[PDB]
């Protein structure tokens, strides 16, 4: 159940939060983690769950720890420990200075520039899917939109056949939210097995997909190795199949239950980008961490070299010390403060692709299906993990209230 409290961890700082099955899941995953920001929970606690680790509960500490890579290394960023030890993805598993040369290469295959290209391809698919769904008056949002819209765009960017989705998506999820049929190590090895012949094939005969660009690129001037390309592409694949997919679902679940929120977007489409940020904060969903490089006193707490500390990017924006009424969605919110795309030298390279997907989704869905609700009676279930998400989201609406556009 719980790991024996290490001698150096204060008994009064213990708070056994379980990141893969938080107590409050029924109330909502963001709410379940929010329990860590309650009146008498300190800024830093120790949970004996998942092997034992620190958890920074407030954005101030979260931001600081992410900026201080000397003490909090990305070397072992995943929890549980075994998983963090096998996590060798590039460039997320490296700290500056060595990280940059690779981060630059990755920025080349998913950055703004690549996204402006993809713009029309992304609108076409969003419309394509929504219009095909419009007349039915119902859908399984997670499988009929949330998953194929972002994944197909990534599989297109990566130059990979769509039939590979079921397999890759299953591996990916075992890494963020393991159902237990596979360890992080097994999921990664299969992802590395998938790529290897594809990376060797595109190095032998260069194309113009994100994969070829990576296997054939350079780092600070020198040629990338096969193995280095593999570690980077696995990360890219990981960032493309399980982030926006889940986020679209928290956003649309909320919109289906907020008629007033929907109207505002119908009435004033010019605020969709702003709503996109507010939702990015409200339904933040990533939580990874770092490992202590040496013994280090942090905010009055003694951390030992080797201790893992989970720094929930999700919690910053939900922190009342960052945004008043944090649990409240307000598209007109003055200063939207958050760390949903991370913080420090590891800032999300895919955020520009993420915002673009989210915004076109908001624009095109509302423009064709302005009124919809959650299937009557449905009991929505979230799952918590490195990346939290929605199990299923049944949606219904009346086709008479829609419009081809
Ligand atoms: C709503 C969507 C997304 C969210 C909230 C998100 C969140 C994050 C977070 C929190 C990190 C930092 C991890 C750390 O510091 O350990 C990160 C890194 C990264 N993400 Fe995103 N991500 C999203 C979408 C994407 C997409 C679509 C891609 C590309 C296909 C992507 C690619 C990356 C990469 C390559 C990194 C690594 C940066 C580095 O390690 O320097 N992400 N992301
Ligand atoms: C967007 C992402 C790609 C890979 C893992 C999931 C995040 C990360 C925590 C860095
Ligand atoms: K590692």
């Amino acid at each position: 159940n719980l790991a024996p409290l290490p001698p150096h961890v204060p008994e009064h700082l213990v708070f056994d939060f379980d990141m893969y099955n938080p107590s409050n899941l029924s109330a909502g995953v963001q709410e379940a983690w929010a329990v860590l920001q309650e009146s008498n929970v300190p800024d830093l606690v120790w949970t004996r769950c998942n092997g034992g680790h620190w958890i920074a509960t407030r954005g101030q500490l979260i931001r600081e720890a992410y900026e201080d890579y000397r003490h909090f290394s990305s070397e072992c960023p995943w929890i549980p420990r075994e998983a963090g030890e096998a996590f060798d993805f590039i460039p997320t598993s490296m700290d500056p200075p060595e990280q940059r040369q690779f981060r630059a290469l990755a920025n080349q295959v998913v950055g703004m520039p690549v996204v402006d290209k993809l713009e029309n391809r992304i609108q076409e698919l969003a419309c394509s899917l929504i219009e095909s769904l419009r007349p039915q008056g119902q859908c399984n949002f997670t499988e009929d939109y949330a998953e194929p819209f972002p994944i197909r765009i990534f599989m297109l960017l990566a130059g990979l056949p769509e039939e590979d989705i079921p397999h890759l998506k299953y591996l990916t999820d075992q890494m963020t939210r393991p159902d237990g049929s596979m360890t992080f190590a097994e999921a990664k090895e299969a992802l590395y097995d998938y790529l290897i012949p594809i990376i060797e094939q595109r190095r032998q005969k260069p194309g113009t997909d994100a994969i070829s660009i990576v296997a054939n690129g350079q780092v600070n001037g020198r040629p990338i190795t096969s193995d280095e390309a593999k570690r980077m592409c696995g990360l890219l694949l990981l960032g493309g199949l399980d982030t926006v997919v889940n986020f679209l679902s928290f956003s649309m679940e909320f919109l289906a239950k907020s008629p007033e929120h929907r109207q505002e977007l119908i009435e004033r489409p010019e605020r969709i980008p702003a709503a996109c940020e507010e939702l990015l904060r409200r339904f933040s969903l990533v939580a990874d961490g770092r490992i202590l490089t040496s013994d280090y006193e942090f905010h009055g707490v003694q951390l030992k070299k080797g201790d893992q500390i989970l720094l929930p990017q999700m919690l910053s924006g939900l922190d009342e010390r960052e945004n008043a009424a944090p649990m409240h969605v307000d598209f007109s919110r003055q200063k939207v403060s958050h760390t949903t795309f991370g913080h420090g030298s590891h800032l999300c390279l895919g955020q520009h692709l993420a915002r673009r997907e989210i915004i076109v989704t908001l624009k095109e869905w509302l423009t064709r299906i302005p009124d919809f609700s959650i299937a009557p009676g449905a009991q929505i279930q979230h799952k918590s993990g490195i990346v939290s998400g929605v199990q299923a989201l049944p949606l219904v609406w009346d086709p008479a209230t829609t419009k081809a556009v």
